[PDB]
């Protein structure tokens, strides 16, 4: 029930800062009340006094901001179109470093390297308690795989947590709206009134409202942890949520918008200079990769017809992939070489291969939770990759896999849930195969397209 | 052509606008800017052995001996009380130093538009905003952006300037205005500033490395001399201040932001820093858009593609399938006309050349680079008797479908436009060298070449082949 929360129409905001929603062709019409108090529907041509309505509707209308009250302070006004209203939020009120934040992100030479150096600034920018980076896996579980901190808070290094610390819907978020803060985790909520889109008649989208209500379940969350101040930064490549610049402080703290904004800027600059490492790794390897490769290419090419050649050559081309055991699969012929999946190798598995292909290939750690029944077949068939040859199908599809391998992983403790106390514990984890970075996969994709040439 | 053997980073000198020092690691200052002697009192022979404290102040003396700690700009130099700029690095073994004069406006401006290049959709609308925003913060008369060529010849692609600046737009320009050296350290030392072009250098003493048996290596300095040629260039295009960023796409030259201005005129640090990044955000921007449009020809190539699907289950043959799609997927990559080259069987589909179409092109073919293609815009350029048929061949793309013997081919044709392309120049009209007078845009029109193929172009035929094997199983 966890991806079941909607928290994006939660009809509150956060007491620090204060916003507005208005009708388009400027007339003021959903409130919060945050701001009646200190300072209901109403025309919009109606603050300060043209000077910050005035320059500030036209700039909105036609394609940041800084913006008369009886208590007469001073705002910032940040602003989005969207569910085809007007939003404006308010919140109240050095470039070297910036640039040679860039310029040291770009000579960092290894990924991790990348990450402390992300880690390093964003931390020096919003003076926060810690600054950790937050790699996803594949099954969306994380571990924080850098980390810079002021001295005397815990440490949370190369620590892994559930999947769940972050539900599904509130990463499509993270994937739409880049970036969050909350100041104080004790802040009362202040509701908005209505929660009722007087545009599209149901309540209030407040997607990228950057004031917007957190949950509770998530304000649990860091009493728990004991850290009261904290803000994120994801990280996208590509549309699809990477990881995250999880941010921390011992004590509530403010970062201001344009020291916001910098922050954002980092994760991007992580989110080539991360694509940049994916792409010399893929080419540092399909080299040393060649050599070798092409001797038994030459030793499967002969070829009067290819076992003869290929499992002559195979207990050598096995030793390439950690090939515990594989398969050929034409729906007619499969052969395996080396140790043997016997029926579900065939069809739940060819089926399960490009099925949701989506052009991309499958290739797994684990198979006991992708198909329920390989758990009494784990000493063969913990993970598994698997190559399409191409069209949905025959799609003769090529599968190497690998056994169990028995590591320990350490966590904020017993990911068994509502939670109470993240110190360290250790699971030790079954059913698991160990992993594949492309110089094997880049290995396996130039094994198929050498392969193919069986024209 | 020995534009490409002058060495131009030992010029022996630095420039006036500022003053230089060569350190070691104990702060043995080596060689020093000859207006030095206008600094401290002591001439220049004077400076050689003494240390770096004594120069300074105690404040500045310090806050260097930190930076340097870490195994990068910029300290201040305020030393005995005024301010100076510190840029530094290590380079040869020895610690260089350069010396230079005297928030958020400045930067609000910055991400306005570092974020502007975020929304640019096309080249054109992403240039026009580079060289808009390089000129809003560095005031120079003209901001224009040089695209390089496969030949490392060149082309303003996007341009802002001032009214009264006569335009150098959509100009080409030869590969010999930027000699091979130059590149090469451009690819290293991403910025260069000239602000007075008639400057009288002012040399280094020695030019000895105490470290090694060499002249000093100005590479990394802001202040080195350039080349007097280069120099008497730009007196020529009539701009007598200029700066230049090099725009790098992961460590290939891309092209250039080269900034122009009438009279003389100075960038501070902060000025070209913020600008640095602007090449970066930039050659960011190029990349996606890039890749960014590769997704979107293989969009348009979806329902002319499930069309030759249904015309291979239906008749299985590719050929009689897609020959019968021919009048489509090859509007698709604007093809002339395409054929298909098994060694055995040579099906022609629609325009197309006879017989060494077969042999003097698919032992051209691929040579057994195993991870290449083929491609020219110019047909009668390297097969010199395809001139001939220059009409309907001039440009050719053209696929293997495996590694040689097997050698399938398939090949896309395309024929000859005369197109008209212009430059400063007398491009053959390039005792010492010396640069053009004029530079007046002269036109060529060019007999033999294709459209060029792009790799959006490309990304098309480059999806058939992997659709023709998926269909084949
Ligand atoms: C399934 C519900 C949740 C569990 C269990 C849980 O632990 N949190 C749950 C819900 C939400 N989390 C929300 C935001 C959020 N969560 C994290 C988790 C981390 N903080 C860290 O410091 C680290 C690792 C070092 C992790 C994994 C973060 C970073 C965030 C973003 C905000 C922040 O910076 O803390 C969230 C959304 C609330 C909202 O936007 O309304 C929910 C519902
Ligand atoms: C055969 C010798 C040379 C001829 C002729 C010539 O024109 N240049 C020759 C050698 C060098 N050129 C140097 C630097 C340099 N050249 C350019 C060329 C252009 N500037 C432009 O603005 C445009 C087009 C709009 C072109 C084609 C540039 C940009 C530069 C760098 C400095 C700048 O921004 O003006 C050069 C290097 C000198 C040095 O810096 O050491 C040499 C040797």
């Amino acid at each position: 029930t966890c991806d079941d929360e909607p928290i994006h129409i939660p009809g509150a905001i956060q007491p620090h800062g204060l916003l507005l929603a208005l009708a388009a062709d400027m007339t003021i019409v959903a409130g919060s009340d945050n701001l009646p108090e200190l300072t209901i529907g109403r025309s919009a041509a109606d603050v300060f006094d043209s000077e910050t309505h005035n320059r500030l509707t036209i700039a909105l209308a036609e394609p940041p901001i800084a913006v008369t009250m009886r208590k007469d302070a001073g705002f910032v006004g940040s602003w989005h179109r969207h569910d085809q209203l007007v939003f404006l939020e308010l919140e109240p009120p050095f470039f070297r470093r910036t640039n040679s934040a860039i310029r040291r992100l770009q000579a960092a030479e290894t990924l991790e390297s990348a990450c402390a150096a992300a880690a390093q600034e964003v931390r020096e920018i919003t003076g926060f308690d810690r600054v950790m980076i937050y790699r996803f896996a594949s099954d969306f579980s994380g571990e924080v795989i850098a980390e810079d901190r002021c001295a005397e808070v815990e440490s949370y290094l190369g620590l892994h947590f559930p999947a769940s610390d972050i539900p599904a819907q509130a990463r499509r978020l993270y994937t739409i709206n880049p970036v969050r803060i909350i100041p104080d985790i004790n802040y009362r909520p202040v509701p908005v009134t209505p929660d009722l889109n007087p545009v599209t008649g149901r309540p209030i989208d407040l997607s990228f409202a950057i004031l917007r209500s957190v949950s509770p379940v998530h304000l649990e969350y860091m009493r728990n942890i004991g850290m009261h101040g904290t803000m994120s930064i994801s990280i996208l490549r590509g549309e699809r949520l990477w990881g995250l610049i999880a941010c921390h402080h011992r004590k509530p703290n403010y970062v201001d918008l344009d020291g916001r904004q910098a922050c954002e800027l980092v994760a991007q600059v992580l989110a080539w200079q991360i694509g940049v490492m994916e792409e010399q790794a893929i080419t540092r390897q399909t080299l040393k990769g060649q050599a070798i490769q092409r001797s038994l290419i030459n030793d499967i090419e002969q070829l009067h017809d290819h076992r003869a050649g290929l499992a002559r050559n195979s207990e050598a081309l096995l030793e390439l992939m950690g090939a515990s055991g594989l398969c050929l699969h034409s729906r007619e012929g499969v052969i395996t070489i080396g140790q043997t999946p016997p029926g579900p190798i065939i069809d739940q598995l060819a089926q399960l291969a490009g099925r949701s292909g989506g052009s991309e290939l499958f290739q797994t750690d684990r198979l006991s939770t992708i198909i329920p029944e390989a758990g009494a077949f784990a000493e063969v068939a913990s993970g598994v990759l698997a190559v399409p040859l191409s069209r949905t199908p025959p799609r003769r599809v090529m599968l190497w896999f690998r056994p169990e391998v028995a590591q320990t992983v350490y966590w904020a403790g017993n990911p068994d849930k509502s939670r109470t106390s993240f110190a360290a514990w250790t699971e030790q984890t079954h059913g698991r195969a160990i992993a594949w970075q492309p110089h094997e996969v880049a290995a396996a994709v130039e094994i198929r397209d050498l392969i193919i040439d069986v024209i």
